[PDB]
C-alpha cells in the first residue's frame, strides 16, 4: 500500500497544487522527522562529524564557477535582489566548501567531516514527482569529508560502514549497490575520473560488497556509489550515496597547508546515508506499511477508559507516561473498547493501555497491541520501563513480537 | 563587544558578498542555534504546542490572497517553475492556516497552538543589514494559535508569560515592551482594529508591564506587542512580539464547528518568544561577550594533558564525559600545556581539565576555567555530576 494513502491515514503530511512537490508536514510527520534527525545526530557524533548550514541561496556566480550553471541548469530555482541573481541551493556542497574556506586549513585538520541537514530545492519535471519520494524541497542527511589522497580509502570505508550500521537500525541488511560512472556532461579530465571510479571500486570490492556498473549515471563532478532501496512495487529508489570529487575543491579554490609547507588542494567525498528525509520517510512508511518501530511512531501509546468512571485514572497515567518522555494519548470517548482499538490500530499506535474498574483498583493497565495481540495486565511502571527500553535501544520488534510487520523478507 | 567580531573569533559563523544576508552557520554557532532550539521545545512541550513544518514557497497566488503581495510584496523573493510564479515564504501563518485547514476542526481543537521554527527570507534592503541583528534568510521560533474570541485573553496571557519565563533563563535586565497600532496599509475594519489593540492593551496592564505606543508600525493583519532587546550599542531590535490576527483566517477560508454549533472563522494569535534565532543569538553574544553559559556554549569542556604519559587517561575521561552527554574534547597537541589553556581560555570554553602524572595516578582532574579561576584537584564523577546539573538547570552562571 502507497505511503501517499498511509501518510494520509496517519496525518503526517499533506500537498496543495499552491506548491507543487513542496511538502506540508504535519505535527505526526515532524515528530518522525525529527526522530530521524536525532538518529542520524547520535551517529553524526561517534563517527566524529561537524554540523553546520548553509544558506538558502547564493550569487548565481558562485554556481557558474562549480559547473552546476552548464551542467545542472534546468534543476535550479533563481530569484533576484538589487540587480543580481541567486540560486536557490540543489546540493550544500558549495555551501560547505565556503565555510572550509575560511580560515587557513592544515594538513592536521584534515579529514574534516562537515555534516548538514541541507535543504535543497530541485525543479523536477511535474510529470515526474511522487508523493515524498520526488518532491522539489527536500532535506538531505549530507555530508562533505575533505581528506588528503592517502585519506581517501579509510574516508570513503568509513561512509559505507555507517550505511550499512544506520540501515541495520530498520533490518536492511541485503542491500543492492550500483557504482555510477562518468556521465557524458561531466567537469574534470578522463585520467581524473578513472582514478575515482577505481577507488570506489575498490572500496566496495574491500568491504565484499557486490554491485553492478550503472554506465553514465555518475554526478557532473564525480562517480557515486548508489544504494538502493525499494518500494511497494519494487520500484528502485537511490537513498544512500558516496560519491569522490577531485574537482569542486579547486573551482572553489579551496586549499590547505600540507606536511612540508606546500599549498594543496582537498580531496572532497560527499554522501547522504539516508538520502533525503521525505524519500526515506516514504520508504519506511511503504516498507512497514504504517508499522513505524516505536521510537519513530508519533503516537507510542493510547490509554483509554470504558465508561467516565475511569476517566481520572487514565488522565493520571496519560501525565505519568508523558512525564517519563513516552508520546502518549487518552482516549475518553464514550465508545467501546473494540471500537476504539480498531481506530487506534488504523492510527498504527504501537499499544494501547486499556482501563477497566479494575485496573483503576490494582493500579494496573491491559495491554494490546496494533497487531492484534493481547499482553494482559502489567503494572503501569513495567509498562514504562519496557516502553523506555524498547525507545532507547530503537528496537524494530514490539514486546513478546518475533516479527515486525515489513514488506521484503 | 560587537557580536561580528566575536562571532569571528569564537568561528561562530560567517557571510559574503555573495550572498548579502544569509548567514552561514558554522559547527560552533551552530551548536548555539541547536541548543537554543531544544530549550524552545522544551518549553512548547509543557506549553502544550504541535510543531510542524510547511513548503518553503508558495504560488504568487496564495500570497495574493492574503493580503502579502499588496501589503508586502517588496520584501519578498519570487522564483518560477512551468510558467506559475512562486515566492519564497517571508512569514509562516498562511502555511500554518494551510495546514489547519485540513480535516474539520471544531471548538474541542481550540486552542490549537502551531509552532514551527520557521526559515523566513526577506529582501531587506542591503543599507540596513547589520551582522546577525538583520539578514535576509532567519529563522523566527514562530507560532500561530487558533483560538475562540473567548479565549483571546488567556491566549494572550499566556504568551506574555511565556516571554518573560524565557528570557529569565538569560537574565535580561533590560525589556522595554511597545504596543505598535494600525499602519497605513493594512486589512480589518477599524472596528476590528479598535478591539485587537484594545486587547493587547488590557492584556499589558493586567499583567503590570509599563508599555509606550508606537503609533502607527503594527503589522499589515494587526497590532503588536513587541518586547524590544538592547545591543551592546543600546541600539533597539524587536525579539519577542505577539500579534491579534481577526483577518488573515478569513482570507484564507479557515474555520470551524463551535460549541454552539455555529461555524465560525478561528482568531488566531501569531507570537515568537526569541524572535529570530539569528538576531536573538546576535543578542546573546554581547550580552554574555561571548562567554555563553555552559548549557550554551559550543564546546563546553576542554580535557589537556601535559605530556603524552597522560594521552590515554585524557582519551579515557573524553570518553567518559561524553558519554555523560557533555560537549567535550581532548587537547593531545604537542604544545606546552600553558599555550593550550590560553587558546581554550581565549576560544570562552567553560571548563578546562588538566592531566599531569599525579591526576592520573589519583583518578582526578585538575579543574580551571575561562576566567582565570582555579578549582584545583576535582573527583572525576564529581567535575561530571556539577556540569550535567548545571546544563540540566540551564544556570545562567557558576
Ligand atoms: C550527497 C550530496 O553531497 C551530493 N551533492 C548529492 O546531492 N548527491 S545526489 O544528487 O545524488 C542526491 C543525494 C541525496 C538525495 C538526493 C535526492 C534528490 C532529489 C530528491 C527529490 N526530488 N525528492 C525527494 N528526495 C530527493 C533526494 C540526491
Ligand atoms: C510572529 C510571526 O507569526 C509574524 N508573522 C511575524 O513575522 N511577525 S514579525 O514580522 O514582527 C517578526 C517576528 C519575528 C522575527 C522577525 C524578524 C524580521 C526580520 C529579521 C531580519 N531581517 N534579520 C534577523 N531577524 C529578523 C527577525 C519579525
Ligand atoms: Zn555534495
Ligand atoms: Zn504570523
Amino acid at each position: 500500500r502507497d505511503h501517499r494513502k498511509i501518510g494520509k491515514q496517519l496525518d503526517l503530511y499533506h500537498m496543495q497544487e499552491e506548491a507543487p512537490g513542496m511538502v506540508f508536514w504535519h505535527n505526526d510527520g515532524w515528530t518522525i522527522f525529527r526522530e530521524l534527525e536525532v538518529f542520524v545526530r547520535s551517529k553524526l557524533k561517534e563517527y566524529q562529524y561537524q554540523e553546520v548550514k548553509g544558506p538558502f541561496m547564493m550569487d548565481r556566480v558562485l554556481w557558474e564557477k562549480t559547473g552546476h550553471w552548464d551542467n545542472y541548469k534546468d534543476a535550479m530555482f533563481t530569484t533576484s535582489s538589487e540587480n543580481r541573481e541567486y540560486c536557490i541551493k540543489p546540493m550544500n556542497c558549495p555551501g560547505h566548501v565556503q565555510i572550509f574556506n575560511q580560515g587557513l586549513k592544515s594538513y592536521r585538520d584534515l579529514p574534516l567531516r562537515m555534516a548538514e541537514f541541507g535543504s535543497c530545492h530541485r525543479n523536477e519535471p511535474s510529470g515526474s514527482l511522487h508523493g515524498l519520494m520526488r518532491v522539489r524541497g527536500f532535506t538531505q542527511d549530507d555530508a562533505h569529508i575533505f581528506c588528503t589522497e592517502e585519506q581517501i580509502r579509510d574516508e570513503v570505508n568509513g561512509c559505507i560502514r555507517l550505511v550499512y550500521d544506520m540501515y541495520s537500525t530498520f533490518g536492511f541488511e541485503k542491500i543492492v549497490v550500483k557504482l555510477s560512472t562518468r556521465p557524458e556532461k561531466r567537469i574534470g579530465s578522463d585520467e581524473m575520473w578513472d582514478r575515482a571510479e577505481a577507488d570506489l571500486a575498490v572500496a566496495l570490492e574491500e568491504n565484499n560488497i557486490p554491485f553492478e556498473y550503472q554506465l553514465g549515471e555518475g554526478a557532473f563532478y564525480g562517480p557515486k556509489i548508489e544504494f538502493t532501496l525499494y518500494d511497494c512495487l519494487d520500484r528502485a529508489w537511490q537513498c544512500g550515496t558516496v560519491q569522490l570529487d577531485f574537482s569542486l575543491p579547486s573551482r572553489l579554490s579551496a586549499s590547505y597547508v600540507g606536511e612540508d609547507n606546500e599549498r594543496k588542494v582537498p580531496v572532497m567525498i560527499h554522501r547522504a546515508i539516508l538520502g533525503s528525509m521525505e524519500r526515506f520517510i516514504g520508504i519506511l512508511t511503504e516498507e512497514f506499511a504504517g508499522f513505524f518501530p516505536t521510537w519513530l511512531a508519533p503516537v507510542q501509546v493510547v490509554i483509554m477508559n470504558i465508561t467516565d468512571s475511569q476517566s481520572e485514572y487514565v488522565n493520571e497515567l496519560t501525565q505519568k507516561l508523558s512525564n517519563a518522555g513516552i508520546r502518549v494519548k487518552a482516549d475518553l470517548r464514550n465508545e467501546k473498547i473494540g471500537f476504539k482499538i480498531r481506530e487506534h490500530t488504523l492510527r498504527r499506535v504501537p499499544y494501547m493501555l486499556v482501563c477497566g474498574d479494575k485496573e483503576v483498583e490494582s493500579g494496573k493497565v491491559a495491554v494490546r497491541t496494533r497487531r492484534g495481540k493481547d499482553l494482559g495486565s502489567m503494572d503501569v511502571n513495567e509498562v514504562i520501563e519496557k516502553l523506555q527500553q524498547e525507545i532507547r535501544s530503537r528496537s524494530l520488534k514490539q514486546l513478546e513480537e518475533l516479527e515486525h510487520h515489513h514488506h521484503h523478507h
